[PDB]
């Protein structure tokens, strides 16, 4: 799968240059891409000053790429019509860094059929073997669910397949295209010899009894245990539900045995920050009071003063009881700090506590708006799979809603919608370069383990209707009229997605459903500053 | 924890000299213990050539080592009288690798008290804490499992502690000498990139569909299933047992519904070998009949055949039902090869089949001897806690038992003893430098994650008795009349061991017991040739 050489070989940080020729959408999508490279692996990614070799992002004859560092100065990359997918970026620059097709694996005829008489004349290419003395598998399996294996489909002559999976359980499994794959990281991280990485910080399930080397003090007599089960709720802990349930472990402020008031912290390692920018998160439960609140605190050292300087960041009050709620915190730390956690009792009738899993720190954005799904399981397949979030408001201003359309029997659609808002009067209209960021979030108890489906679009102010007007235009001039929940009537513009945003069988895979429940994490930016490159 | 500064670090094949004053047991541990780093770390070790910088292992006072590559030249660390522990030889060199005491840590005091007036004048050196321009925690937290943890007995004046943990769960977990901690393997692989091994070849645990490569095919319309399950046994995986038990998976080879005469193949894929020498290690399960039996063969790929060569290497029958039983197979391929598994219904009343899982393959040797103690934990702390061995002959033909004592209310004690054998008349008297090495296995399904508690003995033709004769003479001549099982009569010659072999706390920790089972490995070799070096 790997190239053999050293020569092939780009240095940790690739110089790069997203040509003007690119789409708008796709100038985002590729930054969005080196953002996942930064996280899961030590690749980096920075402006070309003058390099002798460097990737020359380009919109060309569809996506494609060289494998490997050529060494010929200026390396074209190809992100066409239709490549602006953040996965098929992955993709095309894991060739890039040196390999070929997970169906091109020297072994790839012992799990895998190519039916050659089934593939597009003159597209073969795709589909070529590379031997022993020509690649590497750096002692990882054939891999099914790789990001750089093709699907069944890929360049078929009609309905029939042109990979046919030997074990018939892979069919519909091979080419997803959400994130790479364990072995897709295995295989890279080797190559490279990656230690760490830019965005990663942090990752706490409590599996183990030092929790992450998390300290517990408090001189209020109130504690913060560590509990697998809680007799008023939750009686498991998030990491693991679909897997075992009471196995796995939890911190849990107990609110029902202590005074109003009292109060316990929780804080984190010594941790140091890389870029000055990050992202809490973490799972929360209540089995408490709606009194009942918890507090992020921030412990910047200085120089000037090593006890500290503690500054408050967050205030989580009436947290929904019974449930396992997702939370982001927005932080920005530029020298070493601590997390703290402040549990506080507060006045009212509580029979638990407040509970606490999957805690993660990257330097990353937070999202801008979480539309999170409950009992989502009914709704696949279901002729009232027709669902819309609440509305939201953009960064610049814009009034939007997303449209989650279950009701097909195979695929999941999602459509990003202009809506009718307050500050429509002084907006720029038709919307103009506006990129809304749908991701599906795949709830796995390590950050780095997640194959979260992202699908992006741009706002494009020329796009013209099938009718003279704007597609983009103010809705109250080219939308539809709508209801939204309590009655008010409102004007929904056009919808932009697709209708094969997930299949209903990797919807069902994975943790993107948990506990029921499902996260569609959702950033509006605008992207104008990318048009002059 | 680990030094700041690139000048400390040592290539990553070290030159060393194992010095004439080193005692002969401390040569072959030292030997030993850099098999445990060619197997869970990049770091190997090569005899000196002329090097400028090298590691000069000799028998000074006590065990100590210089933190780093100082580049001096001659780099000493001592080993000296009772320093002949794997553990202590790994704790030493993670020190010249260029890191110092987990409880060295500059956030040490955030987790343990230093007890300054309890330790013993002269030695309070080895409790200095770093700070972060002095050290770096490599983003990994505070670990007490840590093999570069200190005791809280470590250097005490008296009977109280000099290292008290915080939190009081700690308090005996402290100091454990049984082999690297998850933690101690994810800083030294971060500090020199580590990407591979020389030992590793594969880890199979069938917890995934693709199950590890493993191409299952036959022309006899025979299987081999990938279940989590087995009606007439195993109820469960070998992987989780003491962990979920139904969430993990295995192979079986179902005779019951198969012809007499039946086979189905199990293959790996294609492996490539390092060194020449493997150890094929597996848990067989029996639900059929004992005529039914597995056979190991091995498929290699020379130039001159593309097809391979098949070779018939083990022959395993008449397995015992119900229960997983470990398996060693020794191999000595050189080029790619293929592990093939047949599974053979045979002549015999069956009612299952034959299950396999935790498959570990490593480029190391193969225990000479394996002590397989059925119903242990009904042992531990009892009167009748008193186990002996039953009888093995060692490579150059000495007799052997092995003591295990388990009565004792803390700590279990191991003892090798010479026995009177067939070949005594033959024999060279006093035993002359026969390096005994028993290990405690930690049945965990990764090779690479086991911290098994190893303890090797030398036999010393020159040490005698408390009273004028020689403690390894013929045991007919210096031993004790004992009784074997079946009731003939035999010569018991000194025992040597330790009585702190490992604490009832750890021993009932990890994986040593799994199934009620322990598994305590024995290699008996000639180490005479390392007294000219
Ligand atoms: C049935 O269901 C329907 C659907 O749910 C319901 O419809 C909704 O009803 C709501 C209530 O009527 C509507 O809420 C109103 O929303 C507007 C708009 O909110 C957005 O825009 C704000 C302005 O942003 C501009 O400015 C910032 C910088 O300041 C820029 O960064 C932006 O880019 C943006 O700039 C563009 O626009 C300006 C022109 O406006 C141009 O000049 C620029 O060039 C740009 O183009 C923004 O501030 C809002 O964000 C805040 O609020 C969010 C929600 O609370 C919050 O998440 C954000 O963090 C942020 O918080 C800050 O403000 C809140 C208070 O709103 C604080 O609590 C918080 O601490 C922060 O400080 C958002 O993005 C909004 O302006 C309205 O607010 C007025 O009224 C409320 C009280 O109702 C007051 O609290 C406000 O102060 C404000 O008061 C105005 O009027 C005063 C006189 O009365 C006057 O003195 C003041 O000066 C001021 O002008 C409302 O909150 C909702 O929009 C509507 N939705 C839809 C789709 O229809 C329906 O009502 C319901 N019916 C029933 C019966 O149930
Ligand atoms: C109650 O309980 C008690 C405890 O359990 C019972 O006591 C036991 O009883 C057993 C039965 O009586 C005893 O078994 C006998 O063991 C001896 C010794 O075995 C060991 O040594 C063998 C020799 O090794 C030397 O040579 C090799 C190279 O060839 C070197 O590498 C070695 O270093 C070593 O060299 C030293 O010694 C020589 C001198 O001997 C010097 O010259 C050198 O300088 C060195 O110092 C060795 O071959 C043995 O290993 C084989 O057997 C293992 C067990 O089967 C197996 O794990 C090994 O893989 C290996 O296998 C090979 O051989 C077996 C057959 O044994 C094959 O199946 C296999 O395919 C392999 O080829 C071991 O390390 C042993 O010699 C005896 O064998 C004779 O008898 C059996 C049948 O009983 C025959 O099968 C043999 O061929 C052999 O026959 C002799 O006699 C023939 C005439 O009758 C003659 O013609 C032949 O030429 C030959 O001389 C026995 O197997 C056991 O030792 C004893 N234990 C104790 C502690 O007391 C008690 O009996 C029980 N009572 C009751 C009633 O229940
Ligand atoms: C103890 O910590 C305090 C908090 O620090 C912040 O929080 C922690 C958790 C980390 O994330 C830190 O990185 C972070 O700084 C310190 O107070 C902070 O001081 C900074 C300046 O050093 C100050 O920054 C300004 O922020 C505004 C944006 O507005 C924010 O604040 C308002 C009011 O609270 C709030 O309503 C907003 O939502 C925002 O959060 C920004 O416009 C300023 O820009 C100016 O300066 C830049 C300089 O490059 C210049 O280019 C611009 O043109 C412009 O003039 C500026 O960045 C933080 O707001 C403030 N934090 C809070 C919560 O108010 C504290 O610092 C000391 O006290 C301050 C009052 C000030 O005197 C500082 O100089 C002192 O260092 C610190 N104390 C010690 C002893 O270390
Ligand atoms: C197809 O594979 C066969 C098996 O290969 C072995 O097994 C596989 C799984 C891998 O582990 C391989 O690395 C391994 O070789 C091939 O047959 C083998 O050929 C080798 C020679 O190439 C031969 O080696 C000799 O072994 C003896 C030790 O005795 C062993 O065998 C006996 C009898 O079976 C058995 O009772 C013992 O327990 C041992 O297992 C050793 O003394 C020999 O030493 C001589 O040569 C060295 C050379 O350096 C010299 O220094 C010495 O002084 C001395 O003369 C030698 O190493 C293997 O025994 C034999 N395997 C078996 C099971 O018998 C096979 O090779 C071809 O056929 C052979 C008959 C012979 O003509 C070879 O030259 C041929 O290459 C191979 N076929 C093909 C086409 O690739
Ligand atoms: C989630 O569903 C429950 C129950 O809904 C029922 O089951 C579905 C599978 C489907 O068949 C529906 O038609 C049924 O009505 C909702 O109600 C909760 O029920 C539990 C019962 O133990 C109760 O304790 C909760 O308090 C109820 N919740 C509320 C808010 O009343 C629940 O509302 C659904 N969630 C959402 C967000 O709609
Ligand atoms: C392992 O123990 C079983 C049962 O032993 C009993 O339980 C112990 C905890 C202790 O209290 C003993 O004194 C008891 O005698 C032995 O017997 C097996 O029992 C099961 C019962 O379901 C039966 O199916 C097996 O066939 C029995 N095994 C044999 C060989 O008869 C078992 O023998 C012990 N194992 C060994 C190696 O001694
Ligand atoms: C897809 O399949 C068709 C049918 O095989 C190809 O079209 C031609 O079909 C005729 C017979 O009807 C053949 O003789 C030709 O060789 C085919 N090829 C061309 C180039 O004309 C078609 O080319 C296939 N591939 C593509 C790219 O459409
Ligand atoms: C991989 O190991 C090498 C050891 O040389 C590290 O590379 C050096 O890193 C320093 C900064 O820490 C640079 O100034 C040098 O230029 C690098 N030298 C070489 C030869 O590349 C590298 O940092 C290690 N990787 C990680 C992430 O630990
Ligand atoms: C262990 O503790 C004893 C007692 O504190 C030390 O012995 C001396 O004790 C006297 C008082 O009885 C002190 O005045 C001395 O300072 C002690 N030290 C010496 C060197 O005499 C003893 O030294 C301690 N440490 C060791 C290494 O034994
Ligand atoms: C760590 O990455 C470096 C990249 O340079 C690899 O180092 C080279 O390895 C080749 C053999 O593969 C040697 O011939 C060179 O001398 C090495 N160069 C340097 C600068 O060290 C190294 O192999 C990687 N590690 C692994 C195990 O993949
Ligand atoms: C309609 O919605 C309910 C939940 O309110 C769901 O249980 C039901 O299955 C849906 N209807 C059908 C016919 O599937
Ligand atoms: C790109 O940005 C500049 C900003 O000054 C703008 O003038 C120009 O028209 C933009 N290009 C296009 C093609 O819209
Ligand atoms: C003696 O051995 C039996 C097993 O045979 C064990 O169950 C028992 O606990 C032991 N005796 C005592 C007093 O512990
Ligand atoms: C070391 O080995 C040589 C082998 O010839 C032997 O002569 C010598 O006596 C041995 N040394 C000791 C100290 O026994
Ligand atoms: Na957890
Ligand atoms: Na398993």
């Amino acid at each position: 799968n790997s190239i053999i050489g050293e020569k092939y070989r780009w240095p940790h940080t690739i110089p790069y240059v997203l040509e003007d020729s690119l789409e708008m959408n796709a100038k985002g999508v590729i930054l969005n891409a080196f953002e996942r490279y930064r996280l899961k692996t030590c690749i980096d990614f920075k402006p070309w000053a003058g390099e002798t070799n460097y990737i020359s992002v380009f919109k060309g004859s569809g996506c494609w790429s060289s494998v490997g560092n050529r060494r010929v100065g200026k390396q074209e990359l190809s992100i066409g019509a239709n490549c602006d997918r953040i996965a098929t970026v992955q993709h095309e620059f894991l060739h890039a860094l040196g390999f070929w097709h997970e169906q091109s694996r020297s072994d790839r005829d012992d799990y895998v059929r190519i039916m050659w008489d089934r593939i597009l004349s003159g597209r073969e290419h795709n589909f070529n073997t590379y031997s022993d003395d020509i690649s590497d598998s750096l002692n990882v399996p054939y891999d099914y669910t790789s990001v750089m294996h093709y699907s069944k489909t890929a360049f078929q002559n009609g309905t029939e397949p042109t990979i046919v999976t030997r074990i018939s359980d892979f069919e519909d499994v091979i080419g997803q295209r959400m994130d790479f794959s364990d072995s897709d990281l295995l295989k890279l991280n080797q190559l490279y010899n990656c230690s760490s990485s830019l965005s990663f910080m942090d990752s706490c399930s409590f599996e183990l009894e030092n929790v992450c080397g998390m300290i517990q003090s408090s001189g209020d007599n109130a504690d913060w245990q560590r509990v697998s089960q809680v007799p008023r709720g939750p009686e498991s802990d998030h990491s693991n539900m679909g897997q075992c349930q009471g196995s796995g472990f939890f911190m849990h402020f107990d609110s029902s045995s202590v005074n109003v008031g009292a109060t316990a912290v929780l804080e984190s390692r010594t941790l140091y920050p890389k870029r000055g920018f990050q992202c809490l998160q973490f799972y929360l439960y209540n089995s408490g009071s709606e009194s009942d609140q918890l507090n992020i605190y921030i412990r910047e050292y200085s120089a000037d003063n090593v006890d500290g300087n503690l500054t408050l960041v967050e205030e989580i009050k009436e947290i929904p009881t019974g449930s396992w709620q997702l939370y982001h915190v927005t932080l920005k730390v530029t020298k070493k700090f601590r997390v703290v956690f402040e549990g506080r009792k507060g006045s009212g009738a509580s029979l638990g506590g407040l509970s606490i899993d999957d805690i993660n720190l990257s330097e990353t954005r937070c999202p801008h708006h979480i539309w999170h799904i409950r009992n989502f399981t009914q709704f696949i397949g279901s002729p009232n799979g027709t669902l819309y979030s609440p509305p939201f408001y953009s960064s610049k201003g814009y009034a939007f809603q997303i449209y989650l359309n279950l009701a097909h029997v195979t695929n999941a659609g999602i459509y990003f919608h202009l809506i009718s808002g307050a500050n429509d009067d002084q907006l720029q209209w038709p919307c103009p370069w506006q990129q809304a960021t749908m991701t599906l979030l795949d709830q796995n108890p390590d950050i780095r383990q997640r194959m979260s489906n992202q699908r992006s679009i741009t706002t494009d102010p020329f796009m013209t209707t099938d009718n003279g007007n704007y597609f983009w235009d103010r809705p109250s001039k080219v939308g539809t009229v709508a209801l939204f929940s309590n009655g008010t009537q409102f004007r929904r513009g056009g919808g932009y997605g697709t209708s094969a945003f997930i299949t209903h069988e990797r919807l069902k895979s994975r943790d993107f459903i948990k506990g029921d429940d499902v996260y569609i994490l959702l950033t509006v930016e605008d992207i104008s500053h990318l048009n002059s490159t």
